[PDB]
């Protein structure tokens, strides 16, 4: 019945069967298909959080609220128990990336900074950037509310001028939104998707974001189109994904929001309720 999760599993099956074995920039083996497309229903509260292997929902929500704050300090995310960007903010990692003058935790002008302060001069994570640069997220909300048919509703982190300053160049590269029949849809262009760990997390993230923007705009939700450039499996995740591919998906969970949430900046962890997410056991995929 969950046909949409079966699409993700069929993508993994297709990559394992037909993908090219290529060593990546780090020298580790991947299995790669370039150019994949899948669509997930977001209708009636549905968020595409995989049921065949637990997704780190606490991490998804805290990472997204941290993006929305325009925050680039890994320590703020780590304080909430979410360690996913800690390696990239470490003294060692910063020094090896030629960021010796940066304080530990400073990821540079990554997603959140580009979303809220696009084009502002980065001067470290501790600087107050309020009303500096272009607030793409506020601008997209203004387009959805005032000009829902716009072909120009784009949220991008691909700031070429700032790529050299970033801990990591963005993998979830841009998202386009559209309104039809009072339903908000999202097309996510992901230049690079690790099908094991990254892609399930990223699908949950943009599904949730689309629901949050729809909530703020008083709209229903439509679909999430997921466009992949390099859709890949790490060679050391193949056995884990073969275990997952034996599992039959359950119905995706739904999200509901609590309280008076007027703007995109008014969401809290407590305001976001995930309903009926009881996934099958987590499968360890290291890195
Ligand atoms: C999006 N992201 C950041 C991130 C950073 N660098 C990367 N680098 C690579 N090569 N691949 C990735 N998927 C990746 N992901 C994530 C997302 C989820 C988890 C995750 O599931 N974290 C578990 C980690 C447990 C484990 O490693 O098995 C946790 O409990 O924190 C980690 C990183
Ligand atoms: O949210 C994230 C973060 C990282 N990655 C994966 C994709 C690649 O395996 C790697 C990034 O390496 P490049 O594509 O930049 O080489 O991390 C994801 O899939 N999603």
């Amino acid at each position: 019945k969950n046909e949409d999760e079966s699409k993700y599993l069929d993508q993994v099956r297709y990559i394992l069967k037909n993908g090219e074995r290529i060593d990546d920039r780090t020298g580790v083996g991947t299995i790669s298909v370039f150019g994949m497309h899948s669509v997930y229903s977001l209708r009636n509260g549905v968020v595409p959080v995989l049921t065949t292997k637990r997704v780190y929902w606490k991490g998804v929500v805290e990472e997204l609220l941290w993006f929305i704050r325009g925050d680039t300090n890994a320590k703020h995310l780590s304080e909430k128990g979410v360690r996913i960007w800690d390696a990239n903010g470490s003294r060692q990692f910063l020094d090896q990336c030629g960021f010796s003058d940066r304080s530990e935790g400073d990821l540079g002008p990554i997603y959140g900074f580009q979303w809220r302060h696009c084009g502002a001069e980065y001067r470290g994570m501790d600087t107050d950037y309020t009303n500096q640069g272009i607030d793409q997220l506020s601008e997209i909300i203004d387009l959805i509310k005032n000009e829902p048919h716009s072909r120009r509703i784009i949220l991008s982190a691909w700031n070429v001028k700032d790529l050299k300053l970033m801990a990591l160049p963005p993998c979830h590269t841009l998202a386009q939104f559209a309104v039809r029949n009072g339903e908000l849809s999202c097309q996510l262009y992901q230049r690079s998707g690790d099908m094991g760990l990254g892609v399930p997390f990223n699908l949950a993230s943009y599904g949730l974001l689309t629901h949050m923007i729809a909530h703020v705009c008083g709209l229903k939700t439509g679909h999430l189109c997921h466009v992949l450039g390099d859709a890949h499996v790490y060679m050391n995740h193949v056995d884990a994904l073969q275990e997952q591919l034996k599992r039959q998906p359950r119905q995706f969970p739904t999200v509901r929001f609590i309280g008076n949430i007027k703007t995109i900046d008014d969401f809290t962890y407590e305001s976001i309720v995930l309903e009926n997410y009881q996934p099958m056991p987590a499968i360890k995929m290291a890195m």
